[PDB]
């Protein structure tokens, strides 16, 4: 039945890293369009969206739609012994209640085959929200993942503000108060209004893991709205995470 | 009121480090000569004396005498997370009750600005002890650190012991009895008479981290006096530790 | 009275970590043949012999056989501050109840002596029971290593099998099910008929740590009893180990 | 809806100390049957079983199967603080993701509510085992406690042996040989057969907290086979814990 | 010049215990009043006002105000190897230095006496902070220490809300959610509009040692000020402390 | 052939944590008169004298004179485990490289049994002092044990001073300056002349633990010469400390 190939295996470690931050288990949703993943964290303020269309892959093939619960952790504890720049073939079989990983040097002279048990995942319901999003600020990843690191030195919420002139990260606790402001000027700001929202470090923080797969990040915001984390996977996918303010 | 900007944050953050390695507090007596820190450990057996020339910074300014007492503990959190080369302004205001530590990019792209709590620190009420040492060996200050960090696996206690041929650094405990014997020069023994002190490593080891600001070190000793270990801070400041010898 | 000097400490360093990794406690086997240690681990399930004949060493005296105890875990200590390219003698003198470890630069500016006491340590029994092995595989150290931390996300056990055209190392557990499939040549499989034995991780692992002597490493396996991991130290010496396989 | 309230909150107390001695997450199975709590610790070696039949509280309600994954770490720290005479309401509500713990007074003027988050645990594989036992030994729980205490001045593995006039306990080591032998006829040996097992005193350790939840303890044996340490909570339900020999 | 002489040190070894907790120096303002020490934390978030009458002592007597003052950390030392049931008279001379305390058996078959070097403490900065107090708890002094410790586990910080029907504690953090209600009666409220404020923990915790004094405890409140916690020493003097309401 | 069975465990238990306070080994001298052990600390300034006559034993068999050497680090592991109310045989048997404690309930239903490997420890130079002590004074240990534990908040240093009225033992140091004044009867001293001699308080605080085997404790002086400090066992043996003045 389903077969997806990717040349160089770090994406889907790199992947891996970033979503199970967020959950533990979670149903790959393949079509003929890719596999996308969809979860909420269990707090129900979180959610992940990730797409791998179909042209990410050297090898893929999916007729129907099938859709496979995993547990990440164990795919995490895979994948972390999986060379990087080894290929990586997810394959399940009709009716197989396994998935099998298959990773093989570039030289041919090694293989590993890896396989995992499916769960019972119940269908996600809570789905992603329908925004139109009043402003954007784009910005190099790992300065936005080294941001909410450094924030949390503070406290466990940052204020996120963005003007005109950029966007000011901002957050207090007992050790004392911090901002970093970045300039438009590199990062771009594109807003119709100016426009300050708090959020959660704990998942900000989740979110900036994204770093490892895009040199860049867009935030998207919405007064009284959870925001977007979009991190472009080339032109090959996208991981996008979405946040719920924080109270107010 | 006060403001005093370095060009490179790195000196701050390897200072703090190795003044926070001894007490988790310190006034800073910021004068027109510059910033100074004198502090004793809690036990009462070890000083350290931090002086900053007003030479040392890019800009200084501090008409009167202001006493700022810090947490180097928060102060040492907040450190952490700027970056080496990136400029850091200390500036205090005369209505304020907070110091405020302000950081920018060579670019000018990227602004962040801290802000601490001060505390009301009573006075130090511990004098620098007297002088004319009798004896004066100077190393290379990783060497030192490597050393006494060696010497911890055997005991709690090291031995130093001048003569004109060098100095030997010894140690005893269960695992066994340990030694490293440095040879004059590379190493500037210069000294009036043989000597030798016994001291706790556990000091030894917070003065050695001193081996961030200096490439060499020196060590004092007298009789029956606290030793002093120096590490200059190029020309613009030095950073000193006197430690009382073990007698038993 | 007895003195083997080796150039380069490493190879002490390296030797002490692997063999420490199955026992505390041995005894040096000293002989103008060189040294040696055997040893089994407390379960009496898996053996130690390393050999470093005297080409080994770039001095080397021993008039008749001493036979020295050590505490590993001390000497282990020891090792990790002496410096990887410092020369390194070892002494005993006669009756002494202490060995003398002795580093040197290679600029001879500094000198660095340790004294360990030795034990009292039983002949251990089981001996080497060895030979007639009928197959063989010799492959990259440090791929072996690889191999069986991760052969470890799965199971306790590892199933290593043999066939003309490549070894299978295979694992299972709550995880999954794991292979690593390792094509012949680089890896030189060299056997007279196919053969399938299964083994503890937790000691193949301990055995793993000789990928820092040796680029590759030696399996050889016989139906039904204990296989031998060796890794040649260049000609002078060896390290192998000896393990029971797992039966039902 | 799930609600199970004990009386006296010493007992959640106990247990909890005696589970968290072995795994610090667990499953908390609940029935109609009552809760029950299976787990191993994280080598594989040993095996707790507790039952709390329904009848244990002074109010249950639990209509389908719900599992709860906790933190035991955390469950514990909340425990301390909860006043042993105390009542002990745990509620869980339909996918509140958080289970709360509800105290009061006797005299209903002080009542606490505390909220632990749950896990996603995955569910446990090994299964208890099928089992005969040939061989009983009951004794005072606490005496059993010192034993191991004082087995582990010697070594890490006891050996018992159970003969018709008592069970011996024995260890060994550095210090030298200990044993304790207790005679039959107080203890309650009943054996089809005498028998000699070894076990790992730090497993043995773990258990033998128990003695806080029954006055005696019942050890089960059988030849080549896991051990089984049962401690009644009355009639109102046990705990159990296995634990494999020590085997060559 | 100053005499003071109580019949139980028991009272001085409480006291200072007390007070040490929030600062390691203070200044004994002596009057034939009798002595007092007010004082604040480094911080300036909270003040100790303690108040000794001089009909606390069996024998007092203090001509002129003067003002001594003391290391409570040595004095914390002394007072721990002075017996509870002896007498202990503070002392101090017109051309001194030096304090003296000296402690005689009930027998008067042993006599201690121990002396202090006096400090000059600058800070008189304080400034008790009176109001209008508009609620009004009062409650067993071990309860209220239970509950700090208690809310500790959760947090730093406690949030106390006053109702008719009596007082609710909270506080939240990594391990979970916790509050504590105690019902009014036993615990006198005598408030005019119910009220909530927060503070740290930390704090409420030094003030908490005032259990030792006093078996109930009164906590004072007023919206947007300083609460006040006060122990009474039966009806010859008070400790007092003042608080910071957590703000933001 | 020895044998040597005390009913009461407690006083081996007490006297071991007795000298192994002061030394890690000791000879334990078997004749027909009864156990004696004779031992210096490593730094040769205390001496420890203890006898315990045959009649202390229910049960003493010793026709030649052996001579035990003993760990007292592992006996007192060992001792920690056993009752106190239980008895205890001391057994050793021709040539046999170990001696075997055996312990047994009163009532018979419980026996341990332990076995210490004996140490060759060679005899020490340790001439116990020779002189006739000109002054005396005799006090409840206890009191005695308070006053050194109480006399280190000051120093390490504690100065006796014996006159007709009474002993003054007074030190010094960074806290200040203490006394504990006893005054003559309840202490009796009984004294030539006034005398007035210092001492380590380390080795005072050691001989100090005497207290738990005797009620009172006497203290024997004499101008420039080792004091002695006596703990009556009953009728039936003594412990006995000799300790060098500090000269100034």
């Amino acid at each position: 039945m389903l077969e997806a190939q990717v040349q160089f295996a770090s994406l889907w470690k790199r992947l891996v890293e970033c979503i199970n931050g967020l959950v533990n288990e979670a149903n790959f949703d393949c079509n003929p369009g890719g596999l996308s993943v969809q979860a909420m964290d269990s707090s129900h303020v979180a959610l992940v969206h990730m797409l791998l269309r179909d042209d990410c892959f050297v090898k893929y093939q999916c007729g129907r739609n099938s859709i496979l619960g995993l547990n990440l952790a164990s795919l995490s504890k895979v994948l972390k012994i999986v060379d990087s720049n080894d290929s990586l073939s997810l394959r399940h079989d009709d009716d197989s209640d396994v998935v099998t990983l298959t990773s093989e040097n570039p030289e041919k002279t090694r293989k590993c085959e890896y396989q995992l048990k499916l769960l019972e995942i119940e269908a996600e319901s809570m789905g992603i929200p329908e925004m139109d999003y009043r402003s954007t600020v784009t910005l190099n990843s790992a300065e936005f993942a080294k941001i909410v690191r450094d924030m949390q030195v503070f406290g466990d919420t940052v204020t996120i503000a963005i003007s005109k002139e950029g966007v000011k990260f901002s957050s207090s606790g007992d050790v004392g108060q911090g901002y970093t402001f970045l300039q438009a000027a590199g990062v771009e700001v594109t807003m119709e209004e100016p426009i300050t929202l708090s959020f959660a470090l704990r998942f900000m923080g989740i979110f900036a893991k994204g770093s490892t797969l895009s040199e860049r990040v867009t935030l998207k915001f919405a007064k009284d709205s959870p925001c977007m984390v979009e991190y472009g996977i080339d032109n090959v996918g996208y991981l996008r995470y979405y946040l719920a303010p924080k109270v107010d």
